DNA sequence: CCGACGACGCATCAGC
DNA sequence: GCTGATGCG
DNA sequence: GTCGG
Protein backbone atom coordinates (compact mmCIF):
# COMPACT_ATOMS: atom_id res chain seq x y z
CA UNK A 1 0.00 0.00 0.00
CA UNK A 2 1.19 3.41 -0.98
CA UNK A 3 2.47 5.46 1.61
CA UNK A 4 -0.10 7.62 1.35
CA UNK A 5 -2.49 5.80 1.84
CA UNK A 6 -2.40 6.26 6.20
CA UNK A 7 1.20 7.66 6.66
CA UNK A 8 0.38 9.96 8.56
CA UNK A 9 -0.97 7.12 10.97
CA UNK A 10 1.99 4.91 10.50
CA UNK A 11 4.43 7.94 11.13
CA UNK A 12 2.82 9.34 14.25
CA UNK A 13 2.68 5.66 15.62
CA UNK A 14 6.78 5.19 14.61
CA UNK A 15 7.26 8.09 16.42
CA UNK A 16 5.09 7.10 19.68
CA UNK A 17 6.94 4.25 19.68
CA UNK A 18 10.22 6.09 19.76
CA UNK A 19 9.41 8.00 22.65
CA UNK A 20 8.28 4.86 24.84
CA UNK A 21 11.72 3.23 24.10
CA UNK A 22 14.09 6.28 24.26
CA UNK A 23 12.11 8.42 26.60
CA UNK A 24 9.49 6.48 28.88
CA UNK A 25 11.98 3.27 29.34
CA UNK A 26 8.54 0.86 27.91
CA UNK A 27 10.33 -1.37 25.28
CA UNK A 28 6.97 -3.43 25.47
CA UNK A 29 5.05 -0.07 24.07
CA UNK A 30 7.62 0.17 21.97
CA UNK A 31 7.34 -2.78 20.72
CA UNK A 32 2.73 -2.29 20.74
CA UNK A 33 2.96 1.00 18.64
CA UNK A 34 5.35 -0.60 16.20
CA UNK A 35 3.12 -3.96 16.18
CA UNK A 36 0.26 -1.29 15.56
CA UNK A 37 2.51 0.31 12.68
CA UNK A 38 2.97 -2.58 10.97
CA UNK A 39 -0.55 -4.08 10.60
CA UNK A 40 -2.07 -0.40 9.30
CA UNK A 41 1.15 -0.68 6.95
CA UNK A 42 -0.25 -3.26 5.20
CA UNK A 43 -3.81 -2.23 5.31
CA UNK A 44 -4.69 -1.60 1.88
CA UNK A 45 -7.75 1.05 2.45
CA UNK A 46 -6.72 4.55 3.53
CA UNK A 47 -8.44 4.45 7.56
CA UNK A 48 -11.93 6.71 7.75
CA UNK A 49 -11.97 6.38 11.89
CA UNK A 50 -10.70 4.43 14.67
CA UNK A 51 -12.99 2.19 15.19
CA UNK A 52 -11.89 0.89 11.49
CA UNK A 53 -8.21 0.06 12.92
CA UNK A 54 -9.29 -1.61 15.99
CA UNK A 55 -10.80 -4.48 13.95
CA UNK A 56 -6.81 -4.41 13.00
CA UNK A 57 -4.97 -7.07 15.75
CA UNK A 58 -2.62 -5.11 17.60
CA UNK A 59 -4.53 -1.84 17.71
CA UNK A 60 -6.85 -1.40 21.06
CA UNK A 61 -8.71 1.25 22.39
CA UNK A 62 -6.10 4.23 22.82
CA UNK A 63 -4.60 3.92 19.40
CA UNK A 64 -8.30 3.92 18.29
CA UNK A 65 -8.60 6.99 19.82
CA UNK A 66 -5.32 8.49 18.94
CA UNK A 67 -6.23 8.20 15.06
CA UNK A 68 -9.40 9.67 15.78
CA UNK A 69 -7.53 12.92 16.79
CA UNK A 70 -4.88 12.72 14.20
CA UNK A 71 -8.03 11.99 11.34
CA UNK A 72 -9.84 15.02 12.78
CA UNK A 73 -7.19 17.64 13.46
CA UNK A 74 -4.17 16.25 11.55
CA UNK A 75 -1.67 16.22 14.86
CA UNK A 76 -1.69 14.53 18.18
CA UNK A 77 -1.79 17.23 20.79
CA UNK A 78 1.27 14.58 23.26
CA UNK A 79 3.37 13.92 20.29
CA UNK A 80 3.39 17.95 19.28
CA UNK A 81 4.07 18.35 23.09
CA UNK A 82 6.96 16.20 23.34
CA UNK A 83 8.41 16.41 19.80
CA UNK A 84 9.49 20.23 21.05
CA UNK A 85 10.30 19.21 24.48
CA UNK A 86 14.46 20.22 24.61
CA UNK A 87 15.21 17.34 27.00
CA UNK A 88 12.90 14.64 25.41
CA UNK A 89 13.70 15.09 21.95
CA UNK A 90 17.77 15.26 22.55
CA UNK A 91 17.27 12.20 25.11
CA UNK A 92 15.51 10.63 21.71
CA UNK A 93 17.76 11.59 19.39
CA UNK A 94 21.01 10.52 21.25
CA UNK A 95 20.43 7.12 20.55
CA UNK A 96 20.40 7.43 17.26
CA UNK A 97 24.34 6.63 17.96
CA UNK A 98 24.95 2.88 18.40
CA UNK A 99 25.79 2.16 21.66
CA UNK A 100 23.85 5.31 22.89
CA UNK A 101 20.77 3.42 24.50
CA UNK A 102 17.87 4.68 26.64
CA UNK A 103 20.17 4.49 29.71
CA UNK A 104 23.16 6.54 28.45
CA UNK A 105 20.98 9.12 26.47
CA UNK A 106 19.50 10.17 29.61
CA UNK A 107 22.49 10.44 31.32
CA UNK A 108 24.45 12.12 28.57
CA UNK A 109 20.72 14.75 28.55
CA UNK A 110 20.61 14.92 32.64
CA UNK A 111 24.41 16.57 32.36
CA UNK A 112 23.83 18.89 29.11
CA UNK A 113 25.37 16.91 26.68
CA UNK A 114 22.21 16.75 24.02
CA UNK A 115 23.68 17.14 20.23
CA UNK A 116 26.30 15.24 18.50
CA UNK A 117 28.65 18.37 18.82
CA UNK A 118 28.82 17.90 22.64
CA UNK A 119 29.22 14.20 22.20
CA UNK A 120 32.56 15.53 19.84
CA UNK A 121 33.56 17.89 22.86
CA UNK A 122 33.43 14.64 25.58
CA UNK A 123 34.94 12.12 23.75
CA UNK A 124 36.42 10.68 26.81
CA UNK A 125 32.80 10.30 28.59
CA UNK A 126 32.23 8.09 25.61
CA UNK A 127 32.90 4.30 25.67
CA UNK A 128 34.34 2.48 22.84
CA UNK A 129 31.41 1.38 20.73
CA UNK A 130 29.98 4.88 21.76
CA UNK A 131 33.12 6.70 19.81
CA UNK A 132 32.63 4.37 17.00
CA UNK A 133 29.15 4.97 16.74
CA UNK A 134 29.87 8.67 16.80
CA UNK A 135 32.67 8.42 14.20
CA UNK A 136 30.35 6.90 11.48
CA UNK A 137 26.79 8.38 12.33
CA UNK A 138 25.85 9.21 9.29
CA UNK A 139 27.36 6.50 7.69
CA UNK A 140 25.32 3.66 9.88
CA UNK A 141 22.20 5.59 8.88
CA UNK A 142 22.71 5.00 5.21
CA UNK A 143 21.43 1.50 3.70
CA UNK A 144 23.28 -0.26 1.58
CA UNK A 145 22.74 -1.28 -1.98
CA UNK A 146 22.91 -4.46 -3.20
CA UNK A 147 25.36 -4.25 -5.78
CA UNK A 148 27.56 -3.39 -2.57
CA UNK A 149 26.53 -6.11 -0.92
CA UNK A 150 27.41 -8.19 -3.34
CA UNK A 151 31.07 -6.89 -3.17
CA UNK A 152 31.16 -6.96 0.63
CA UNK A 153 30.30 -10.35 -0.22
CA UNK A 154 33.03 -11.40 -2.80
CA UNK A 155 35.38 -10.07 -0.14
CA UNK A 156 34.11 -12.14 2.62
CA UNK A 157 33.61 -15.16 1.39
CA UNK A 158 37.27 -15.23 -0.67
CA UNK A 159 38.99 -14.19 2.85
CA UNK A 160 36.96 -16.85 4.56
CA UNK A 161 38.23 -19.62 2.19
CA UNK A 162 41.89 -17.91 2.22
CA UNK A 163 42.46 -18.74 6.01
CA UNK A 164 40.63 -22.45 5.49
CA UNK A 165 38.84 -23.59 2.25
CA UNK A 166 37.10 -25.69 5.20
CA UNK A 167 35.31 -23.34 6.80
CA UNK A 168 31.91 -22.34 5.44
CA UNK A 169 30.29 -18.75 5.29
CA UNK A 170 26.70 -17.42 4.35
CA UNK A 171 25.30 -13.67 4.48
CA UNK A 172 21.99 -14.18 5.97
CA UNK A 173 19.52 -11.42 6.67
CA UNK A 174 17.08 -9.58 3.95
CA UNK A 175 20.34 -9.96 1.39
CA UNK A 176 19.88 -13.85 1.25
CA UNK A 177 16.08 -12.87 0.73
CA UNK A 178 16.77 -11.08 -2.55
CA UNK A 179 16.52 -7.37 -1.13
CA UNK A 180 17.87 -4.42 -2.89
CA UNK A 181 19.38 -2.84 0.12
CA UNK A 182 20.51 -4.08 3.09
CA UNK A 183 20.74 -2.36 6.91
CA UNK A 184 24.19 -4.09 7.66
CA UNK A 185 25.79 -6.89 6.81
CA UNK A 186 25.08 -10.60 8.94
CA UNK A 187 27.70 -13.33 8.27
CA UNK A 188 27.17 -17.09 9.37
CA UNK A 189 30.29 -18.91 9.88
CA UNK A 190 31.33 -22.57 10.65
CA UNK A 191 34.27 -25.34 10.72
CA UNK A 192 33.51 -29.16 10.05
CA UNK A 193 36.24 -28.96 13.54
CA UNK A 194 33.44 -26.96 15.37
CA UNK A 195 30.67 -28.81 17.02
CA UNK A 196 28.49 -28.72 20.22
CA UNK A 197 30.31 -31.08 21.79
CA UNK A 198 33.68 -30.23 20.25
CA UNK A 199 39.14 -23.97 18.74
CA UNK A 200 39.14 -20.44 19.57
CA UNK A 201 40.79 -18.86 16.79
CA UNK A 202 38.37 -19.88 13.99
CA UNK A 203 36.79 -16.95 14.57
CA UNK A 204 39.57 -14.55 15.44
CA UNK A 205 41.40 -15.90 12.51
CA UNK A 206 38.52 -14.64 9.96
CA UNK A 207 38.49 -10.89 11.39
CA UNK A 208 42.11 -10.86 11.73
CA UNK A 209 42.49 -11.78 8.00
CA UNK A 210 39.49 -9.33 7.08
CA UNK A 211 41.48 -6.66 8.96
CA UNK A 212 44.82 -7.45 7.39
CA UNK A 213 43.28 -6.79 4.02
CA UNK A 214 41.60 -3.50 5.64
CA UNK A 215 37.76 -4.84 5.04
CA UNK A 216 37.15 -4.48 8.43
CA UNK A 217 37.90 -1.15 9.79
CA UNK A 218 37.04 -1.12 13.63
CA UNK A 219 36.03 -3.13 15.97
CA UNK A 220 32.67 -2.85 18.53
CA UNK A 221 32.79 -6.39 20.38
CA UNK A 222 34.54 -9.32 19.79
CA UNK A 223 34.48 -12.69 21.61
CA UNK A 224 35.15 -16.34 20.88
CA UNK A 225 31.88 -16.60 19.05
CA UNK A 226 30.15 -13.28 18.14
CA UNK A 227 31.88 -10.31 15.84
CA UNK A 228 30.36 -6.97 15.95
CA UNK A 229 32.44 -3.94 13.77
CA UNK A 230 32.78 -1.59 10.89
CA UNK A 231 33.89 -2.59 7.42
CA UNK A 232 34.14 -0.72 4.33
CA UNK A 233 34.89 -1.41 0.36
CA UNK A 234 38.13 -0.46 -1.22
CA UNK A 235 37.53 2.75 -3.41
CA UNK A 236 38.85 2.88 -6.56
CA UNK A 237 41.83 5.16 -6.54
CA UNK A 238 40.24 8.77 -7.89
CA UNK A 239 36.59 7.74 -6.79
CA UNK A 240 34.20 8.85 -3.82
CA UNK A 241 34.86 6.71 -0.71
CA UNK A 242 32.12 3.88 0.05
CA UNK A 243 30.65 4.83 3.61
CA UNK A 244 31.62 2.65 6.56
CA UNK A 245 29.15 -0.29 7.24
CA UNK A 246 28.24 -2.36 10.33
CA UNK A 247 29.06 -5.83 9.97
CA UNK A 248 28.34 -9.23 11.94
CA UNK A 249 30.23 -12.40 12.12
CA UNK A 250 29.14 -15.46 14.34
CA UNK A 251 30.76 -18.75 14.94
CA UNK A 252 28.08 -21.48 15.40
CA UNK A 253 28.64 -24.89 15.82
CA UNK A 254 28.17 -27.34 12.56
CA UNK A 255 25.80 -29.21 14.10
CA UNK A 256 23.49 -26.31 14.52
CA UNK A 257 24.72 -24.21 11.52
CA UNK A 258 21.49 -24.85 9.31
CA UNK A 259 19.46 -24.06 11.82
CA UNK A 260 20.95 -20.80 12.66
CA UNK A 261 21.28 -19.98 8.33
CA UNK A 262 17.35 -20.51 8.77
CA UNK A 263 16.87 -18.08 11.49
CA UNK A 264 18.68 -15.30 11.11
CA UNK A 265 17.52 -15.39 6.74
CA UNK A 266 13.92 -15.25 8.23
CA UNK A 267 11.95 -13.31 7.49
CA UNK A 268 10.48 -12.52 11.11
CA UNK A 269 7.08 -13.22 9.87
CA UNK A 270 8.34 -16.34 8.01
CA UNK A 271 9.94 -17.63 11.37
CA UNK A 272 7.12 -17.00 13.46
CA UNK A 273 4.59 -18.75 11.06
CA UNK A 274 7.55 -22.42 10.59
CA UNK A 275 7.66 -22.42 14.04
CA UNK A 276 3.80 -22.12 14.71
CA UNK A 277 3.55 -24.79 12.24
CA UNK A 278 6.47 -27.26 13.33
CA UNK A 279 4.64 -26.92 17.07
CA UNK A 280 1.59 -28.43 15.27
CA UNK A 281 3.13 -30.58 13.84
CA UNK A 282 5.26 -32.04 17.10
CA UNK A 283 8.46 -30.12 16.71
CA UNK A 284 10.22 -27.15 18.68
CA UNK A 285 12.66 -25.18 16.71
CA UNK A 286 14.27 -22.34 17.77
CA UNK A 287 17.90 -20.68 16.27
CA UNK A 288 19.71 -23.51 17.48
CA UNK A 289 17.63 -26.96 17.06
CA UNK A 290 14.72 -28.72 16.16
CA UNK A 291 13.54 -31.33 18.87
CA UNK A 292 10.66 -33.72 19.14
CA UNK A 293 7.76 -33.07 21.40
CA UNK A 294 6.64 -35.91 23.33
CA UNK A 295 2.88 -36.41 24.52
CA UNK A 296 3.42 -34.73 27.38
CA UNK A 297 4.92 -31.82 25.84
CA UNK A 298 8.62 -32.58 26.44
CA UNK A 299 11.09 -32.12 24.00
CA UNK A 300 13.83 -34.64 23.03
CA UNK A 301 16.88 -34.46 22.02
CA UNK A 302 17.83 -32.04 18.81
CA UNK A 303 17.61 -33.96 15.85
CA UNK A 304 20.22 -33.87 12.97
CA UNK A 305 20.29 -31.08 10.56
CA UNK A 306 22.31 -31.15 7.75
CA UNK A 307 20.73 -28.78 5.14
CA UNK A 308 18.21 -26.28 5.35
CA UNK A 309 15.80 -28.45 3.69
CA UNK A 310 16.33 -31.06 6.37
CA UNK A 311 14.08 -28.81 8.50
CA UNK A 312 11.93 -28.57 6.40
CA UNK A 313 11.50 -31.76 5.77
CA UNK A 314 10.78 -32.76 9.56
CA UNK A 315 7.53 -30.35 9.51
CA UNK A 316 6.43 -31.95 6.24
CA UNK A 317 7.20 -28.56 4.61
CA UNK A 318 8.21 -28.24 0.72
CA UNK A 319 11.35 -26.53 0.91
CA UNK A 320 10.65 -22.56 0.56
CA UNK A 321 13.92 -20.63 -1.48
CA UNK A 322 14.85 -17.64 0.75
CA UNK A 323 13.16 -14.76 -1.96
CA UNK A 324 10.19 -16.47 -0.82
CA UNK A 325 9.87 -15.97 2.84
CA UNK A 326 8.69 -13.27 3.24
CA UNK A 327 6.01 -14.27 5.56
C1' DC B 1 -7.53 -8.63 36.39
C1' DC B 2 -3.02 -8.96 35.37
C1' DG B 3 1.35 -11.26 33.25
C1' DA B 4 3.62 -11.85 28.68
C1' DC B 5 5.49 -9.36 25.32
C1' DG B 6 12.89 -13.07 22.79
C1' DA B 7 17.00 -15.22 24.35
C1' DC B 8 21.65 -14.24 24.62
C1' DG B 9 26.97 -12.57 23.55
C1' DC B 10 29.81 -9.10 24.88
C1' DA B 11 31.41 -4.78 27.38
C1' DT B 12 31.20 -2.64 31.50
C1' DC B 13 29.38 -1.59 35.98
C1' DA B 14 28.09 -2.66 40.91
C1' DG B 15 29.04 -5.22 44.71
C1' DC B 16 31.80 -8.12 47.48
C1' DG C 1 40.60 -9.84 42.00
C1' DC C 2 35.92 -12.62 41.06
C1' DT C 3 30.79 -12.94 40.17
C1' DG C 4 26.50 -11.37 38.86
C1' DA C 5 23.65 -7.36 36.93
C1' DT C 6 22.73 -4.18 33.59
C1' DG C 7 22.98 -1.96 29.00
C1' DC C 8 23.03 -2.56 24.30
C1' DG C 9 22.01 -4.52 20.23
C1' DG D 1 -0.50 -0.60 24.75
C1' DT D 2 -2.62 -4.83 23.40
C1' DC D 3 -3.86 -9.37 23.96
C1' DG D 4 -5.68 -13.20 26.18
C1' DG D 5 -5.77 -16.83 29.97
NA1 LIG E 1 -7.71 -4.53 17.50
NA1 LIG F 1 21.73 3.68 20.07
Amino acid sequence: PQETLNGGITDMLTELANFEKNVSQAIHKYNAYRKAASVIAKYPHKIKSGAEAKKLPGVGTKIAEKIDEFLATGKLRKLEKIRQDDTSSSINFLTRVSGIGPSAARKFVDEGIKTLEDLRKNEDKLNHHQRIGLKYFGDFEKRIPREEMLQMQDIVLNEVKKVDSEYIATVCGSFRRGAESSGDMDVLLTHPSFTSESQPKLLHQVVEQLQKVHFITDTLSKGETKFMGVCQLPSKNDEKEYPHRRIDIRLIPKDQYYCGVLYFTGSDIFNKNMRAHALEKGFTINEYTIRPLGVTGVAGEPLPVDSEKDIFDYIQWKYREPKDRSE
